[PDB]
């Protein structure tokens, strides 16, 4: 077993999640981070071939049981009505290095896309933390000369806003603990408290393309009245979903996949 | 193939490891711990039994590859001369939990010592950083109605006098990995900085019982002035035993022993 998936639920039972994070953060200078510099390479997941004149890309958050375990499931939905690549983040398997500071990161996918694709459009859909990422990944690809096509966000909650809500969930994340399709072993664990440090300093740009937002449903608890809810600084257009927080995608994969057949046919 | 066996290597190769405990200590306070108010115990490690009139105590160490193990070069040497009972530090192994303090730790190991005792004299023992440990039993059963004949305190670095000495060595210890006998296991690591603190701030107190200090031969390295080996304030009769602070037990047990009789044979 291992030692610190004990202190993770003892946590939460009790309140003191906050003070558990400042620890963390503090193991992440005992490695070999890279730079722009060395070398380094990753190989891509073989999924789905089916039909369609635009496809689609996809990634994961840092809410623990992340990976390209569950993403399966949006597979079967949108089969048929477009295709699927499978980006997977650096570092969830044996034989990896970490990053060094949030810009630095960006020039390794970067390339390894421009050489296998060619000349087909395409489109994001991200999840939970992560939805923050990937909009950051469609800033760079805009000038370096290759601009996207439309992203579509789910669910998110970006710094300089609520106060309140953010660390909140995290509380319950500790609590709500039943299983995953794979084992948490000492390594799932010092990435997650390692990005905290990253997502509180970074600030949103204004820029110009077409966003999408899809809500959710039924509340957690019984909840007052308007204090929740996503609301970014800028512009744009919204469509809902039926559902909660930590399952959502896994048991109601069908629903978001007709919400963007109804977009992309025009904007 | 844990990850926490790297990140306390490549911590000797840069030249930071204070910062490195600090945290260590931060997650052994969520494990569940024990201080005096709840069921918890510890057999005594059956060295081996013999001829003898004042059995000799040994308290485990605190260090990563500590425990009754160790003891086992000493134990062989002690044949005739008086038997071993090395006491085993809880935390280390799989299953058991973490104290509060000094005075949580000492009071569960003095437990075990007048059980299997009784009307047998006995003297403490440790080793540096377990001789903190193996000085707390030996003061605790003090006014306790158990008073031990005395103790050999072998090479201990007493906190708050030796900063720069022994912060050093634990930045040599990192450096010195080279195949251990028992697996550095993830809830050692864990332990370590939980026990740090607790020795960390723990001053020790005066006692009537002879104390016989073992310190070393030869430095760990080039030395200039007289500024290395284990000290010691109250009056204790000092006697030296080569080998740098690594190899004067684990490589060096009998040089030792003949040392604590010529005491025992006084009083």
């Amino acid at each position: 077993s291992s030692a610190l998936r004990d202190g993770y639920r003892q946590a939460g039972v009790s309140g003191r999640v906050r003070s558990y994070l400042d620890l963390l953060a503090g193991l992440s200078d005992f490695r070999e981070h890279f730079d722009g510099s060395d070398g380094f390479s990753l190989d891509l997941v073989d999924m789905a071939d089916g039909p369609g004149e635009v496809t689609v890309i996809c990634c994961a958050g840092t809410a623990a049981i992340s990976g390209p375990h569950e993403f399966t499931r949006l597979a079967g939905a949108l089969r048929g009505i477009a295709p699927v690549r499978a980006v997977p983040q650096p570092g969830y398997e044996e034989g990896e290095p970490l990053p060094s500071s949030m810009a630095a990161v960006a020039a390794v996918q970067a390339d390894a896309v421009i050489r296998t694709q060619g000349d087909k459009p395409f489109v994001v859909a991200g999840h939970s933390a992560g939805a923050l990422m990937a909009y950051a990944l469609a800033t760079e690809l805009l000038d370096r000369g290759h601009p996207p096509r439309g992203v579509v966000l789910i669910d998110v909650y970006p710094p300089g806003h609520q106060d309140a809500m953010n660390a909140w969930l995290e509380e319950l994340t500790a609590t709500l603990f039943d299983r995953e399709t794979v084992r948490m072993d000492d390594t799932r664990l010092t990435a997650l408290g390692a990005y905290d440090r990253l997502t509180g300093q970074w600030r949103p740009r204004e820029t110009g393309l077409p966003t999408l937002l899809v809500s959710a449903g039924e509340p957690m608890g019984p909840w007052p009245d308007d204090s929740w809810k996503p609301t970014w600084p800028f512009e744009h257009d919204t469509v809902a979903v039926p559902g909660d927080h930590f399952t959502m995608v896994q048991e109601h994969a069908d629903a978001i996949a007709r919400h963007i057949d109804a977009w992309l046919g025009g904007g």
